[PDB]
């Protein structure tokens, strides 16, 4: 094609994710009338999303997802959109980046200092907790062998409840836990279905400890090189991609824990009140590292309220 684009993506083809990139695929090619064809490169095959970030700015790849949370690399402020139990819902979510000076200096840097353009922001679920033994209280957690992310905020949700926290990539994860190397993990409910995370952990617990979105990325590089006409094609076909994404997760999340049920899992439903409170100091140390920046974005957010008008 004219434009042989590229989307990489740590997701999985059975996921929510993926689908909703495809569907962004298949609009961009037919709006374009084929002059762009975006091919899809799921599994961390590009590597995971802090170098595909790189990747975009770069210019060596064209499009990718990342959470706003993630910006916490380059703008330790913005670990403000994963401080668990900050962020109450989605409807925050979208306030605190569109809505807020915070948010809105946050998507100009994205451009001026990461080569980035932010094209749509979408709901990637809340984050639950698994493990290969019950959690029927905060008690469970002393010395789980809790795998995270390689991000700040999981790596502290994990030690301030008490458990011990292993870092490792997306795409290790499965075998890590069939394996007990480590006890559990923690992912919003799409991805311990689409990674298949129910055949290899008994129980869940609903923690709803982090609340993620996903933002469509284009670099730089690529999208200046677009006729606008062409960068137009592009951008509604993320925010449409990006309801059609919400969508999935808002659908799954419904009826997820009776699948789940079905496959042979234990729900547990512990008191989250232990675990809001034990949040309390790490709140207290963001703000101490991340200075009057921190205190503002937490005041910004804290600001915002959840229900929908
Ligand atoms: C956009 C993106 O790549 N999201 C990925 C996130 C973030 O890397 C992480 O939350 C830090 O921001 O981690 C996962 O949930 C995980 O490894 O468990 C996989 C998910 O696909």
């Amino acid at each position: 094609a004219d434009y042989d684009l590229k989307f990489g993506m740590n997701n999985g083809t059975s996921s929510n994710e993926y689908k909703a990139a495809e569907m962004f695929a298949k609009e961009v090619k037919e709006k374009s009338q084929g002059k762009i064809e975006i091919s899809l490169y799921p599994s961390s095959q590009l590597g995971d999303d802090r170098a595909m970030l790189k990747q975009l700015k770069d210019g060596s790849l064209d499009f990718t997802f990342a959470e706003s949370a993630r910006f916490q690399l380059f703008y330790p402020e913005a670990a403000v959109f994963a401080l668990p139990y900050v962020i109450s819902n989605y409807n925050v979510a979208q306030k605190a980046l569109f809505d807020t000076e915070f948010g809105k200096d946050l998507i100009k840097k994205m451009d001026k200092d990461l080569g980035v353009t932010l094209l749509s922001q979408a709901y990637n679920g809340t984050r639950q907790t698994t493990s290969n033994r019950a959690i029927n209280s905060i008690a469970d957690m002393k010395g789980l062998k809790l795998r995270v992310p390689n991000a700040a905020t999981n790596l502290a949700y994990a030690k301030y409840v008490g458990a011990s926290p292993t870092p490792m990539a997306f795409s290790e994860v499965y075998l890590a836990l069939q394996t007990n190397a480590v006890d559990g993990q923690e992912n919003p409910l799409a991805a311990v279905q689409a990674q298949k995370f129910y055949e290899v952990q008994k129980f869940l617990a609903m923690t709803n400890h982090i609340l993620n979105d996903q933002l469509y990325l284009v670099s730089n590089e690529t999208y200046k090189e677009l006729p606008e006409d062409l960068q137009k094609v592009v951008k509604d076909a993320a925010e449409n991609a990006a309801k059609y994404h919400t969508k999935l997760f808002v659908d799954g999340e419904k009826d997820l824990v009776t699948f789940f049920e079905k496959q042979g899992v234990k729900i547990t439903h512990p008191d989250l009140v232990p675990f809001k409170e034990s949040m309390k100091p790490y709140y207290a140390e963001f703000v101490k590292q991340t200075g009057q920046k921190g205190e503002s974005a937490l005041k910004q957010i804290e600001a915002i309220n959840p229900h929908h008008h």
